[PDB]
């Protein structure tokens, strides 16, 4: 009863920095040729979303932030192929174009159609579909999941099981996929290592379940809140620290409690002394450390070349290394399966229209994920 | 006869940076327990030892420097049982004990007894085994190999082929394995990739050459000397670029050239600028680049982590990941059978006694290896 017509919906708009979404109404065009409009389900809450608040991810404003999601689609566009109306779909922040030199490597999956190394907020063709008080709003990462529809271009969408529960499979778009797939695809941990995760939010918590699957026998979870140690053991962490309890640098605790350095060190905060800490405390000769956390904008690190002359590997990743629209339908698959759990990342539940209490429980340490539902 | 005697023989003392070497008559005690004591043959002129005399790299002086080398054992101390008087040997700059996890780790290369991260410029006892002018001197690196004798560490030391000529083995030593490794091992350059050398000295031709001999398509060699150009090209690049030549930053030129950036890059000179840049001209999603370059004494760069974020890889090694002792033994045999060559690498050969012309013709651009001959 919508298809080829302009929706008006209710969606968060971010008007400003460091201020609340706005719940109002958008109006949402039809999608265009290779374009899909997908009523959504369920969305996260990934600290990424609150780094466009903050100022930490620069994306034009105003904008429709949200990227973890999943949802029905509406209607297709012109030429569409691989969806159709009513399928379960998750939409893709990273796209897979499939015919970029990124998408044809077989390690690669920051296809060069991605909107996050130079956020424009516009869909493919460098326009928007959203318009507010007569006025346009920019898209985010070709996503923009906190609306009641959104619009997508082709690339930036996988279909998924029919059977799906979204509102738990809404996290493989984002923050389970990232935190898993750095630990078994970019880290390749391995059986009887021993791993650092820094961060015990939503992705450091799936870090170390994919450090728990790939049989590392020791995973040592570092947060400054302690709060999220007992969350962390119960997905596999075998020890926790928290930094603010010693009076020696973190590195230096990591490297005494491994008796010379961790095998495999991930960065899953944003943060450029952990990212630099995370790495000197891999051993130094065969260790190897991930980026995961999103750094703040334009701001370089410091650090001494001596630690990868050593022998240091150190690498980061968008989205766990995960070629996306191959591969959030096989993840799903693998959810339905029981071959991993999300529940453990779902602290608190919501409605969408509760979407600024969700990002006072991220900001306050008390949540892991808030799923919003529409 | 020599055996269990002190020997006075001549050696290159290096008294104070920034110096030329002191051509004199040094002390060599016996070789203690699991020690031995080599008469040299050839040693090369590589720049780390170069970086001795201008403070880029610190270890305690006075010295006798030399790292890369070969020679003829003179005699062993009690309970060695992997050379003995008369064999060929190349000293081991890096060591392989066997014993520490290092060792043990199939990867690892940087074994735990290395002077090279916290130089002592001792030998394992923590003692020398030189004197001059009634004065203790410090070793390098394990080797000190500008000496008539030195005298190494059993881990320190490992037996080649007796028909191996030294006045070209001895770059196994340090820089054609260093450059080769970088390339072979520790990057795993694969077969049709785009690779890019900044730094055509002898161990960035050895980085070619390894690229070459892993099937590389496309060799970009880098350098501000274009009187390096002709070798790079013989030994296999396909192409040289002097930044010099470019208003655009090297880094944008060769991200053009190799539409979108290459696969692999290697940083084989020793300065931070061109780390960074060696590391942002690989391809972002997919890249890998390898620190070889030695830095500077306790200085840091700086660099964007978005680099990092985006799926590059960076990496250093030492000594080209090879565990020394293993390998040694199998380049030479390999260069005996003809896998490889080494003349490309050798311009000068000099007599021992005209060390400091060896070092001028580094410092002046106009050597690639000089092999001094005892
Ligand atoms: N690379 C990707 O594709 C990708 C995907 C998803 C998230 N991210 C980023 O990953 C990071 C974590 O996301 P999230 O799990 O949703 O966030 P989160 O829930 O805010 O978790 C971050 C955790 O870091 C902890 N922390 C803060 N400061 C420190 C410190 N100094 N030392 C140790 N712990 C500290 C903090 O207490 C919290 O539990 C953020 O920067 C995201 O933007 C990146
Ligand atoms: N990692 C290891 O185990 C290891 C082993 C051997 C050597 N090294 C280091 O590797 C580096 C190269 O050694 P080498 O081949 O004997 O030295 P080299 O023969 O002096 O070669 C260095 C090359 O870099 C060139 N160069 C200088 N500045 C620039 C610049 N700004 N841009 C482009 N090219 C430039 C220079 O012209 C020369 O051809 C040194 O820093 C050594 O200390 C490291
Ligand atoms: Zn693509
Ligand atoms: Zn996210
Ligand atoms: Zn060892
Ligand atoms: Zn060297």
């Amino acid at each position: 009863s919508t298809a080829g017509k302009v929706i008006k919906c209710k969606a968060a708009v971010l008007w400003e920095e460091k201020k609340p979404f706005s719940i109002e109404e958008v109006e949402v065009a039809p999608p265009k040729a290779h374009e899909v409009r997908i009523k959504m389900v369920a969305t996260g809450i990934c600290r990424s979303d609150d780094h466009v608040v903050s100022g930490t991810l620069v994306t034009p404003l105003p904008v429709i932030a949200g990227h973890e999601a999943a949802g029905i689609v509406e209607s297709i566009g012109e030429g569409v192929t691989t969806v159709r109306p009513g399928d379960k779909v998750i939409p893709l922040f990273t796209p897979q174009c499939g015919k970029c030199r990124v998408c044809k490597h077989p390690e690669g999956n920051f296809c060069l159609k991605n909107d996050l190394s130079m956020p424009r907020g516009t869909m493919q063709d460098g326009t928007s579909r959203f318009t507010c008080r007569g006025k346009p709003i920019h898209h985010f990462l070709g996503t923009s999941t906190f609306s009641q529809y959104t619009v997508v271009d082709e690339i930036s969408v996988a279909k998924i099981d029919a059977a799906s529960p979204l509102e738990k499979v809404c996290l493989i778009g984002c923050g389970f996929s990232t935190g898993y797939g750095s630990a078994v695809k970019v880290a390749k941990v391995t059986q009887g290592s021993t791993c650092a995760v820094f961060g015990l939010g939503g992705v450091g918590l799936s870090v170390i379940m994919g450090c728990k699957a790939a049989g590392a026998a020791r995973i040592i979870g570092v947060d400054i809140n302690k709060d999220k140690f007992a969350k962390a053991k119960e997905v596999g962490a075998t020890e926790c620290v928290n930094p603010q309890d010693y009076k020696k640098p973190i590195q230096e605790v990591l490297t005494e409690m491994s008796n010379g350095g961790v095998d495999f060190s991930f960065e899953v905060i944003g943060r450029l002394d952990t990212m630099v800490t995370a790495l000197s405390c891999c051993q130094e000769a065969y260790g190897v450390s991930v980026i995961v956390g999103v750094p703040p904008d334009s701001q370089n690190l410091s650090m001494n070349p001596m630690l990868l002359l050593s022998g240091r590997t150190w690498k980061g990743a968008i989205f766990g290394g995960f070629k996306s629209k191959d591969s959030v339908p096989k993840l799903v698959a693998d959810f339905m399966a029981k071959k991993f759990a999300l529940d453990p990342l779902i602290t608190h539940v919501l409605p969408f229209e509760k979407i600024n209490e969700g990002f006072d429980l991220l900001r306050s340490g008390e949540s892991i994920r808030t799923i919003l539902t529409f």
